[PDB]
């Protein structure tokens, strides 16, 4: 219990450093730069440079996807370490490339792939490991086959490598590059629950042969029809070391109810026949098309053999099935009850601090330059999700072929070499492939985020009271924002989810008005999408639409009823904003719905930015239009192309017509 | 990198004249008139006349589609230029017509289609070429069979052309009238893209094999019923030099899933046999009728094994699936995906600009008025599309 | 043009937002936008167009504009922030510049 760590997550993806909390190092006589021998199962064994980071858990150490894959552990296992003192540095060491890595890509391993990896890096050495070199538009995993001292070298400038020779084979080795929890990014907390549910049915399938506890067994994802499904079964199951087949719905609907019944009784026939299984019903929409009293005889088919077999089959023989549709409302009711699909799972658009994390995913067989500033990308990619995020970084290493072909010429069939690597991407490859940009999630509700400091804001006292910790022993959860516009009203609700760490939905009143409001509106679309984001902050601006002037004063009384019952919630709030408080029915005001109102001395201050292009006040005062006449003075952009920033001259030409 | 020129489009679609950069012709010891030896691919090579374009990049040198095909390149590739000093004019030359083009159209050609053609036209020939004479509401290959002073004479007012003989054969030479990027005109800008992410999964398929991108794999073209979307698909692959099947959506729906599920998975296993495969779902809104809950048992496999037979299939395999439609939204939404049609492609009504282009490409047969002023006419028709252009 | 019958959220309304989307950049000119007011989907369109013209400032390379002649009966919903940011009138009579001058023959006192 006190040798015994937990592996972890890898802060830095390196196949060398494993970091440890320090009072725990202190407690085992170990400091950064240390080498430590690390057996974890099957009595295997690497070796690895510690460091010290008061990030990890005491007693969790962090491992990487490579260094848990050495050691024939997975994570959430008990992993010993040992101090080896004994190890000096070594003479030669082959290196030998993997068969299912060179695929085509030639040259020479060690002047392009190897070199990079061990300049002035000092790494230790096992007779049998595999590892992987991230370059050149791909990645070769290499194995080091020979080790000169004994079984424990330490490479170093002084180290013959004699790399020649063919691609070994492997063995009962998974692939490296086989998809994890590294690869998938902008859903972290989406991923918390989903590895809180499945730790136990599929790491640990003791008690559960013993336990009169109903297990988790029905799991239904949803999200975007773009990404964010079949990674979060996919880096669960070939992670966790579970089995993974993924029937897709166009498969099945393609026969005559010949493999239409037979695959689907057959593949969970087979999956029960292992014992973790993962079943991926991809594409569920166009299997269950959700309560079809018009259609043909085989949909009546299809989903009345689906839920005789997992009611009855699916019962504590340790099979977990993961559906996954476009729309959590487009299945039949019936999927989702008791045992099946009790359990679901959101998968949002990523926010800008998640679109940032893919982003590097996907951007690291690569070599980029500094110039690309991947965090500006990150935030101007709203309405981008995981495949047009991995979509331009195809047309942005592609948009670096062409432009840099010339001299190259007569491709042989294995033409690569270090030209691949070493193949600067510009970010004009971004810029001219995001020129042709195309998102995809534009009609969303979005969850993200607020990154707005609160000192851009110069207000009039706000009560700091008008806040709470949940921590009580019935609090007041309505409140309006209104008075003129420009205020802050729209920018007010924004910096307070700043402090308090939660998301943000940001509705207009004629989006409400979509023509999708035919109970399960996008009216309670929204309502339930912030259920699930707990705690969640429900803005509406534009709720001036109150008044007349179909279902013209519809949408109200809907919008109405939905207000109440979210008192019990108590991790939730709802927020509103206005200019006219005259035709707005006073039916929000009324208790429960409403339970607050807020107006909104002098001018206040208020922080700019762009401090770069400036040029060195509160007398002006003697908000409405702060933001206009600050981009009009950038507009004053004095083009004497044939030092100026910014100046006062300037300004008294831009109030002459103001109002 | 120096002598190594990309070849382009042509401004003017001459067989003799190609254009180049004239500071590149100021490395080169070279201005207009003068003649230049070219040698592309396999061995073959022609002869042309040069001229300063400052229009061209450096880089580039300007090439016609007939220049294109008889030096065995396509756009997009290298080719080498020669100093061509030792030339001479000639005496007798043999021109022999095609049999693909001489289709009941007789008389006599030199009378006709060749002496317009080399009248006052001073122009370079190879023993073994061939070329084409838009005139008289058709267009008929001809092909240069001799060549009196060695291989490359010239000729000239002073020359006799016994043109008596049989309509010759053609040997692999693709026909010069198919469909080109010359023959496309009101969507240049649209052409772009599409010619910048099919450039490399059809032109270069070497990297495709041992990059961990994935490439384009499906296109979407859309736009009007009335034109712009075959020959968007026809111009590319005929010219690119891929294998081209068109899938029409009124065939496969008259079956009774017989040749229903087997063309579909007949005809995408036939094009990923050969390696550059350009599918062409012709009707696609017949094939894929939206999110159709009303319907009958055949569209909804008939769909169901469109889309599983390209998320399986159709991944790097060098295969480029092209569909098209007259909206795009009336086809499934799982049609539109990641890797399945996740490219889209606008064809909109030409402008007053485009209009006039694909006039003069179809308007190029015909001998015209000089009080025919296609520009007035280029103005004023607008809801007409490629096909309404055609039609008049 | 708006009230086309075919206004049942990818209405000819959105096709026309995302037929401006792909051509970049691409000037989006509304005239007759004194239908806002009143006198089925009668008010509608309007909140329709409401919500499409926000999530365009960070297009950066689109814009908008309208045009009107009586700036009343028009609801100020659009003059709020993000959907338009600017306003625009229309010194004496100016030149003006004629053309047809083949058939022409040989001003600004009247
Ligand atoms: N949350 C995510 N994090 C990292 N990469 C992602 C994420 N979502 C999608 N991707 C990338 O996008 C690609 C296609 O998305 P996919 O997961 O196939 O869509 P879906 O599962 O919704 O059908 C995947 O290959 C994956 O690499
Ligand atoms: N202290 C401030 N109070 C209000 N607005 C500010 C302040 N500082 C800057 N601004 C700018 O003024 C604008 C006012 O919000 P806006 O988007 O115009 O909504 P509304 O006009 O409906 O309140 C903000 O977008 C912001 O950029
Ligand atoms: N963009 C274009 N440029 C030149 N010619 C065109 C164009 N579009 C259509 N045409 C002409 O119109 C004819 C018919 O149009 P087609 O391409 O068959 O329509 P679609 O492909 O939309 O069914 C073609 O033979 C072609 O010559």
């Amino acid at each position: 219990g006190s040798n015994r760590l937990v592996v972890d997550e890898a802060i830095n993806d390196d196949n060398s450093v494993v970091s440890l909390h320090p009072a725990t190092m202190e407690k085992l006589q170990l400091f950064r730069g240390d080498t430590i021998l690390i057996k974890g199962k099957k009595r295997k064994d690497t070796v690895c440079i510690a460091l010290a980071d008061e990030t990890c858990e005491e007693p969790k150490i962090r491992m990487n996807k490579v260094v848990r894959s050495n050691l024939r552990v997975r994570l959430g296992d008990v992993i010993s370490v040992h101090q080896c003192p004994d190890v000096k540095y070594g003479k030669r060491v082959h290196i030998l490339p993997v068969d299912d890595t060179v695929e085509g890509v030639t040259g020479n391993l060690f002047d392009a792939y190897l070199k990079p990896y061990f300049l002035e890096a000092y790494r230790p050495v096992r007779k049998g490991d595999l590892f992987l070199v991230r370059g050149g538009m791909r990645s070769v995993e290499f194995k080091v086959i020979e080790t000169d001292p004994a079984e424990y070298c330490v490479v170093a400038p002084d180290t013959e490598i004699f790399c020649e020779g063919e691609p070994v084979k492997r063995e009962d080795e998974e692939r490296l590059d086989d998809v994890g929890y590294d690869d998938v990014g902008g859903v972290r907390k989406q991923m918390a629950q989903i590895r809180e549910l499945v730790e136990l049915p599929l790491r640990h399938p003791q008690l559960f042969k013993s336990i009169g506890v109903k297990p988790p067994k029905g799991i239904l994802l949803y999200g975007p029809p773009g990404s964010g499904k079949t990674l979060i079964a996919r880096a669960v199951a070939n992670e966790t070391g579970a089995f993974f087949f993924c029937i897709n719905g166009p498969e099945i609907m393609s026969k005559l109810a010949g493999e239409s019944e037979s695959n689907l009784r057959k593949a969970f026939e087979e999956a029960e026949k292992n014992a973790p299984s993962i079943i991926f019903i991809d594409e569920i929409d166009s299997i269950a098309p959700k309560r079809e009293k018009t259609n043909g005889e085989v949909e009546r088919r299809i989903v009345s053999q689906l839920l005789t077999l997992m009611d009855g089959l699916k019962s504590r023989a340790h099979v977990i099935v993961m559906g996954a549709t476009n729309r959590p409302n487009s299945i039949d009711p019936a999927l989702r009850r008791f045992g099946r699909f009790d359990r679901e799972i959101d998968i949002g658009v990523p926010d800008e601090i998640g679109r940032l994390e893919v982003l590097r995913i996907h951007t690291k067989n690569m070599k980029l330059a500094e110039d690309v500033d991947l965090e500006r990308i990150s935030k101007d990619t709203h309405g981008y999700v995981g495949a047009d995020l991995a979509a331009l970084c195809t047309e942005a290493a592609l948009q670096c072929i062409r432009e840099k072909m010339d001299v190259i010429d007569l491709e042989d069939d294995s033409i690569d070499a270090e030209i691949l690597n070493s193949m600067a991407v510009t970010n004009e490859h971004f810029h001219t492939a995001l020129g042709n940009s195309n998102p995809s999630a534009l009609r969303e509700t979005v969850v993200e985020v607020p990154n707005v400091s609160w000192n851009d804001i110069g207000g009039l006292e706000n009560v700091k009271r008008e806040l709470q910790e949940t921590v009580q022993y019935s609090p007041s959860k309505g409140v309006l924002f209104y008075g003129p516009p420009g205020c802050g009203k729209t920018l007010l609700a924004k910096a307070i989810a700043n402090e308090c760490q939660a998301n943000f939905i940001s509705v207009k009143g004629p989006e409400l008005l979509t023509m999708w409001f035919g109970s399960e509106a996008n009216v309670r679309e929204i309502f339930d999408k912030a259920r699930q984001s707990a705690p969640c902050v429900l803005f509406f601006d534009e709720l001036d639409s109150i008044a007349t002037q179909g279902a013209a004063d519809r949408v109200l009384n809907q919008l109405l009823t939905e207000m109440d019952g979210m008192n019990a919630k108590k991790t939730v709030f709802i927020i509103g904003a206005t200019n006219r408080p005259d035709i707005i029915d006073s039916a929000l005001l009324r208790p429960g719905r409403l339970d607050q109102l807020i107006y909104i001395r002098l001018n206040i201050f208020k922080a700019a930015l762009r401090k770069s292009p400036i040029a060195k006040i509160g007398a002006l005062a003697k908000g409405a239009d702060i933001t206009e006449i600050c981009q009009r003075a950038c507009k004053y952009a004095i083009r004497e192309n044939i030092v100026s920033e910014i100046k006062a001259a300037h300004f008294e030409e831009s109030m002459k017509y103001a109002r």
